């Protein structure tokens, strides 16, 4: 049965769908049930179906943003901006509230504005890549390099947009945004930070501008489209050198954590994101499940220190990288060396010194964490047939008690539904995240209801225990801004003062990290 | 006559301050002509009485700050927050707004509430300033330190929500700013990020919390009162050494800043905040006017040439610091010297070097960039009798030209107003501040008037060029968001319907940062 918007019949749908067309060309908007299938979150979660889009518009332009933004307020109809549309283990592109328009302005924004050499920035369309930036700085001989998550095929905006990652010095992206061109939800456009200052060459150079710092609300956000992003861009180190320590024992994450923060909080001598990653997630990305183990129920203890031999890796693995001149990355490996030497058992390896099968993901990190944007983590999603997972990633304090305790509450919890704990702690550098992927079956309707069900009791658990998440599936964003209600539930309320006030007819992705305009207010959505 | 609230009656004003001491205490509300004088602006800005505040209430607690608002609320006053109120330079304590009510949180919510040595952070009442956090540090044996303004008398909260600065890698203060609890504008308390999440220990560790990040809405803002806020603290490093280069020409400036640049964007082997001053405000640090010149108008050349010599310094004045083992130190500086001795006249010194009088400022910087607190600069409003000063400080690029257009068209001006050019130019990683005092004898009317009229002209001339400012005084507020006016005004009307939304009966700072909520705006108040 055809997906319409809340409200909407099926006959003003489909004047709203010409008008639409009237404004982007006709062969860019999408809305028979198989175009809108590759647009359906390619990791479902719960049996049933959820999240559905009745359309995507793909604009050429700002201006075309602002008349799709115009079109939906008289109508009614939600708008869903993405910018590639890759947000998988979070929704993929799919959104929070079904029967909403897709506006995927990737697509076709899709130019690299500028470049700027001697300052270090870009200022972007969202449709720019990881590899698009990357392949755009090699062909210029840039001395630049770029900051990517795991995945390269996703945007260096829309990834900003929900405060994803990297590994690099400049791993934080928000912070490294400088600039954005939005338009808000009644279809006016604004620039922030010097952007708003007509002439400024310092858009992509000082993010604040003047008066209230509103950047950040665009985060994680429903308050506006965004058009164009600037982000400061890291010059490339003269060398680099990669490494791995593993660590035999599964006790071990308490000590390593211990070490792990001192060597980080000055930037040195840990000077990229420490990864620290269990056997699970390491064999996945280079084996499936059933290579170690058919039968039911977790994985057994004969089962893990297989992969551990045949791999040549610890229940815990540790991952960095190093940059300058080879005298300091000498001098910081030697400290590396001495401090986590401490721990019985641990061994080293460069990336120069593992050329195996167990050594896949010490160079895929090599990469990732030098600015080159990689799919080798595809491979993560063979670990069962028709894999897909979900990201649950609690944020808490760099203590070995806190890591231990996080490790046994999530483990326990994971074993109850026969799903294996794939896990890692990163450390910015004063906090810690969990971050936890849970691999199933998208295609077994239990698998995709146990996931659901599972990450809600994490969720509650976690924030029980006074831990929150950092980001969410759509699945989980009610529950999860639900744990923030210190003071009776007063950061949910500013925000939808602030959405009611900016959004009066409810448009912009209603319910994203759980900010519902009022009249989807209460309503089981 | 007395000062009044607008449109409030004196017995309807009376009524109400009668509710504030029913809330504080009696000795807590000062509203008596003599007891207020100490709270107007100490550097007026124009000739004719501003920025007067009816009362001054010192709140002990958060739920006091509460029912002062809902007063507020009831009775129509507008409410103006401090912390310290020592943002002299840009109004002081002063409100915007005549006849608004000074909240001064800082009296009496004064508290170091946590300090963590091994996280590295504080959380803090507003009224901690510098030299108490100092003075906190030092009696405990921490191996922490704190990243200060020029002045230590200020608030590590106060400064920060003015997006104020230091000279440390830390100098970002609101960068550094973790968590904060803030009343909102109908008295609802509200606290950010991970403080949102009651039990966690990460209020002060993990800045962005989950959904919309909104912390920076609080900065230079109307949006509420702050109650608590957190900052994070860098480890102090083993060793340091400040230094001081002599540059001999006014032209000199183009090269400097274009060496400066790259020394800086890496963040090695200039790791500090690089501060370039020119000879008049080096000048004004150690002496008095007359000592170079008693006549009327400009400075003479011969006048300059003396203060040089006499001084040992040069037009340009370059202060670094330098920070780890002594081996890094050494190679650091190294690098600086080589770099920055290819401009003719260039002379280096060192901490260790020169504690001549002219050598007062470096010894200065030295504290300013170790976090040790210093009121020595307060000898710079000495330069004249009855000395202020007003800030002016335009955003820009890096680059050398820019700062001589900058430096040539502000000292055009000030000649022009009779006002000595005392300037300097600071960079962050991208971006250029041009740093201007300008002192003035505050007694003198005609002299208030000047500077008034001085930097209107200013703030125009700046963004004719595609300058902003990223602060400014209460009497140019109005004229510098004016500034920022891309898009028909866009950022404007953003903050407007941000404003009205959370403040409907517009009761917190009107005016702040040129934002009016709906029933002051356009009344030429
Ligand atoms: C195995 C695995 C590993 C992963 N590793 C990482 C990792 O290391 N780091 C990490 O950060 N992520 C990681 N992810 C998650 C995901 O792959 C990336 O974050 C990805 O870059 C996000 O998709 P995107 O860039 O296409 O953003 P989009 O899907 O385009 O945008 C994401 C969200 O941002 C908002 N948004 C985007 N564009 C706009 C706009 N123009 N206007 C307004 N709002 C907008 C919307 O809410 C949207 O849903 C991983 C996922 C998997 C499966
Ligand atoms: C010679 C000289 C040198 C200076 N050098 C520097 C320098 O190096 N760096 C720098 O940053 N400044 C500098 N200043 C400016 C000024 O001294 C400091 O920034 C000072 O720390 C600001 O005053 P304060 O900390 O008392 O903040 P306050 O005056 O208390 O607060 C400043 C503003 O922040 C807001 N605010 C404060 N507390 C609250 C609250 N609790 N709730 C809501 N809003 C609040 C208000 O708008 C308030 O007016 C200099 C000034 C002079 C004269
Ligand atoms: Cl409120």
């Amino acid at each position: 049965t055809r997906t319409l918007p809340p409200g909407v019949s099926d006959e003003r749908f489909d004047a709203a769908l010409q008008r639409f067309r009237d404004v982007v060309g006709d062969k860019w908007v999408l809305s028979t049930a198989d175009e809108l299938e590759a647009f359906r979150d390619p990791y479902p979660v719960g049996a049933a179906e959820a999240n559905l889009p009745s359309a995507v518009v793909s604009p050429e332009s700002t201006e075309q943003v602002q008349d799709i933004v115009r079109i939906a307020n008289e109508y009614g109809i939600p708008l869903h901006p993405v910018s590639t549309g890759k947000n998988n283990g979070y929704g993929g592109a799919a959104p929070r509230l079904s029967g909403s328009v897709i506006v995927k302005t990737g697509e076709r924004m899709n130019r690299i504005l500028e470049v700027n050499e001697k300052y270090g920035y870009a200022l972007l369309e969202p449709g720019v890549t990881y590899f698009d930036l990357y392949e755009y700085l090699q062909s210029h001989d840039s001395g630049l390099m770029l900051d990517c998550p795991d995945l390269g095929w996703g945007s260096v905006v829309g990834n900003t947009l929900d405060r994803g990652v990297g590994y690099t010095p400049y791993g934080d992206h928000f912070m490294w945004q400088t600039g954005l061109e939005v338009v808000l939800p009644q279809g006016e456009v604004m620039r922030t930070g010097m952007g708003a200052l007509p002439g400024s060459d310092a858009w992509q150079l000082f993010p604040y501008g003047f008066g209230p710092f509103p950047d950040g609300m665009f985060t994680q956000s429903n308050l506006g489209i965004v058009t164009k992003m600037g982000i400061a861009l890291m010059q490339r180190p003269p060398a680099s050198q990669s490494f791995l320590i593993t660590f035999d024992k599964e006790e071990d994450l308490e000590q390593i954590v211990d070490i792990m923060l001192p060597l980080r909080i000055n930037m040195a001598p840990l000077q990229n994101v420490p990864v620290l990653r269990n056997i699970f997630m390491d064999a996945a990305a280079v084996s499936k499940r059933t290579e170690w183990f058919d039968g039911d129920g977790p994985m057994p203890a004969e089962a893990i220190e297989r992969m551990k031999k045949d791999l040549d890796l610890g229940f815990w693995n540790f991952y960095g990288t190093l940059y300058g001149p080879p005298p300091l990355i000498e001098m910081y490996y030697g400290m590396i060396k001495e401090a986590f030497g401490k721990i019985p058992g641990a061994r080293f390896f460069t990336h120069e010194e593992r050329d195996d099968r167990g050594g896949h993901v010490l160079q895929d990190r090599h990469k990732i964490n030098n600015g080159i944007p990689s799919l080798d983590e595809l491979q993560l999603l063979d670990w069962v047939p028709n894999g897909g997972h979900i990201g649950f990633v609690p944020v808490s304090a760099p203590d070995g008690r806190e890591a231990m305790k996080q490790f046994e509450m999530v483990r326990n919890r994971a074993n109850e539904y026969n799903k294996d704990y794939m896990a890692g702690f990163t450390i910015g550098l004063r906090e810690m995240y969990h971050v936890c992927l849970f691999i199933y079956d998208t295609a077994d309707p239990e698998a995709r209801e146990e996931i659901l069900q599972m990450t809600k009791v994490l969720v509650r658990e976690a924030a029980e225990a006074g831990y929150g998440e950092y980001r969410t599936h759509n699945a989980l964003m009610d529950d999860v801004m639900a744990t923030f209600n210190w003071g009776d539930g007063a950061l949910l309320k500013f925000h939808e003062k602030i959405k009611d006030a900016l959004d009066p007819n409810g448009i912009i992705a209603p319910g994203k990290s759980g900010i519902w305009p009022q009249r989807f207010r209460g309503q089981n959505l």
